[PDB]
């Protein structure tokens, strides 16, 4: 099997844990401990290839562990998540990307911009705003809901396909 090492980054409360849990367990969590930072594994077939996903769900900000740094340094691709009803989290994306570029010493890192909570009414961040940001980075933009599952497979599987182009 090929293994793909994925790291999920973004502001607290955007749904990084909910997205990972949805992908792995097919269930939506209302209140997952916001400090739990751990890795999760899933065997999936993507485009006819059986592979293993090794996903680090990052927590808790302005902090670094041995595992975090390892996945950050050895992560092959990054989901950069914001919530479409959280303007600050969208504005924060720039910092996560700058961080990733520094760790990787590269502006060419497999990455997907994820606008999560698309089930919630009256977004404060427009799709076209996020499209314009992702275009400036040279990366895809995908909207998701950890609640309904909309886009969740699409985001993680696209990141896998980005890593494959690399
Ligand atoms: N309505 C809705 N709520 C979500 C979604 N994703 C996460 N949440 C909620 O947002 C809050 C933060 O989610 P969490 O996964 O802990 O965010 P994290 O800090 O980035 O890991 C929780 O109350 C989740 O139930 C979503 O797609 N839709
Ligand atoms: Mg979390
Ligand atoms: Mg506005």
């Amino acid at each position: 099997m090929t293994e793909y090492k994925l790291v999920v980054v973004g502001a607290g409360g955007v749904g990084k844990s909910a997205l990972t849990i949805q992908l792995i367990q097919n269930h939506f969590v209302d209140e997952y401990d916001p400090t739990i930072e751990d890795s999760y594994r899933k065997q999936v077939v993507i485009d006819g290839e059986t592979c293993l996903l090794d996903i680090l769900d990052t927590a808790g900000g302005e902090e670094y562990s041995a595992m975090r740094d390892q996945y950050m340094r050895t992560g092959e691709g990054f989901l950069c998540v914001f919530a479409i009803n959280n303007t600050k989290s969208f504005e924060d994306i720039h910092q996560y990307r700058e961080q990733i570029k520094r760790v990787k010493d590269s502006d060419d890192v497999p990455m997907v911009l994820v606008g999560n909570k698309c089930d919630l009414a009256a977004r404060t961040v427009e799709s076209r705003q996020a499209q314009d940001l992702a275009r400036s980075y040279g990366i895809p933009y995908i909207e998701t809901s950890a609640k309904t599952r909309q886009g969740v497979e699409d985001a993680f599987y696209t990141l896998v396909r980005e890593i494959r182009q690399h």
